[PDB]
């Protein structure tokens, strides 16, 4: 029925068209609070986000999930100010990416379900925020630590209806492994997102995820050696098979990024100019263009994002 | 040049008086005391703890602190300064990187290092206008490409700024003498560098030849010792096995040997640990239950039943700080 997002609760017809996969800066613990001067200035980094969200905004955008977890350096007092200013609503994750830091690697599988339960039922440090979303990650066949942090993100989501969303390697298949340990702990694949599953061409491991209930985040379509139009027929495949209902979509775009080479935001951004709106300015009229209905196409940036955040354990 | 950086502001270095150069408030990760504070608790109540460790060590002599925490050891310099006032301890806080930088970090250039290290020295530490006074380090065995852009940062740094530069070692390895190189060929003086954990080894060779040279040599994890508890794996990997006893002769060996003016001494205290196994402060707490107190309570009296001057201890306690904290470039 209610979605957390960072300025409160809302209903799940507020949502409206929901990005499910973006950031607003990706970068690491504490980082932007040491050193906001590596993004020009925590201002400069604030007022680029607003107008890249007001942008988004007129392109229909009304809601985003920010999936940058504690170790992507979240810092959900800025998520606030910046939806405040460009009347976006984000809902914010908790949860562990790729850089976890020795106080979280170092701690049990009950541990960590405490801490991803703080972030979901109190609130994020001390802002009484609370998380709409667990972000997991995982790289190859699953280290020993990403499969506590996957359990922990299950045992979570069990406890609260919160839904999952994972970072994999697609080229990989890294779903597979992913949704294995998903189910073991019980956890229904129609709570989980596999996420970054637009960087492969095997259109039978999405479908054979699709069908057993998963989501399938189609996330990062303007990361652009292949074309961003062959990422979005992905789009169509799965349509023209009947798993609408499994699609999500984003652009996994940023407006800063210190967790990377320096400068690379400037070479993203001349990349795609569009930003956030590349989804709903490229994507979907080339999906109408190819045919795609209207209703199909509010199906999966409307409905689909509303049923996988609204919390429910059915 | 005669005064030095402190979380309530810049004091004179005759205010340093009874200075312990290696200690922790807190040892954690960026970030992470905010995010989740009730690994320790709470945060008032780590701050308690932390003021009632304070006190006591300040009731035994001690005046100064200087908390090498570094950002990704999970600095928090407004807990600092919290605990500072309310013991009346002086703390010298930390910039530099240890062993855990995130990708933020890990992905930088030494120019970035560079700057970095200057904002929490000349402008302050995230927007609290405290200034560092301490710059620390940390490398392994082989010090790694990135670990070595962070020591050339913290001597350009240093020679910009004149703060001190103090490192972590794993001094079985005699680890300072692959940094003090590095130090010397950024035409750092050894007399700004303070080469860690040197009491983790009784080589009095490696000891003596880099004192010889002008470093300041860290005894400062006296009271680190899991004899006792050999049955705990964790415990025996992080405090070793030798007594602090023999960790304290160190300091008795390198004043036999002239080298009085470079020892410095400490006790690698913390009060709060998440960057390590859970229950390791309760471990450590059991093996040392003097804190911070360990040096002044134990280690001294220790000392002079050996007869070594009262003159000779407080130099080593007070004056070596005060020379080694003084800004000189
Ligand atoms: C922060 As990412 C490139 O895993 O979406
Ligand atoms: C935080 As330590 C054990 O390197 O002093
Ligand atoms: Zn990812
Ligand atoms: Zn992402
Ligand atoms: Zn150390
Ligand atoms: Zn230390």
């Amino acid at each position: 029925d209610r979605i957390n997002t960072v300025r409160g609760p809302i209903t799940i017809s507020e949502a409206g068209f929901t990005l499910t996969h973006e950031h607003i800066c990706g970068s690491s613990a504490g980082f932007l609070r040491a050193w906001p001067e590596f993004f020009g200035s925590r201002k400069a980094l604030a007022e680029k986000a607003v107008r890249g969200l007001r942008r988004a905004r007129a392109a229909g955008v009304r809601t985003i999930v920010d999936v940058s977890t504690f170790d992507l350096g979240r810092d959900v007092s800025l998520l606030a100010e910046v939806s405040r200013a460009a009347d976006v609503h984000i809902v914010a994750a908790t949860g562990l990416w790729l850089d976890p830091p020795l106080s979280m690697r170092l701690r049990s599988v009950e541990e960590l379900t405490q801490f991803f339960l703080r972030e979901i039922q109190y609130g994020i440090e001390d802002t009484g925020i609370r998380a709409g979303i667990i972000k997991v990650a995982t790289t190859g066949k699953v280290t020993p630590f990403q499969e506590l942090v996957l359990r922990a993100a299950a045992r979570a989501s069990l406890a609260t209806g919160v839904p999952v969303t994972t970072h994999t390697a697609a080229s990989q298949r890294g779903g597979e492994q992913q949704a294995a340990i998903f189910e073991s702990e019980g956890l229904s694949p129609s709570r989980v997102c596999i996420g970054h599953s637009d960087d492969t061409d095997d259109l039978s491991y999405l479908t054979a995820l699709a069908a057993r209930g998963y989501l399938i985040g189609l996330d990062s379509i303007p990361h652009s050696i292949r074309s961003w139009q062959t990422r979005a027929l992905l789009i169509k495949a799965l349509i023209d098979q009947g798993y609408t209902k499994q699609i999500l979509v984003s652009n996994d775009w940023l407006f800063g990024i210190s967790s990377y080479v320096t400068n690379i935001m400037d070479v993203m951004d001349s990349v795609n100019p569009d930003g956030m709106a590349f989804i709903p300015l490229r994507v979907i009229p080339f999906l109408r263009e190819k045919g795609i209905p209207q209703e199909t196409l509010a199906g999966i940036t409307v409905t689909n994002p509303a049923r996988f955040l609204s919390p429910t354990l059915r």
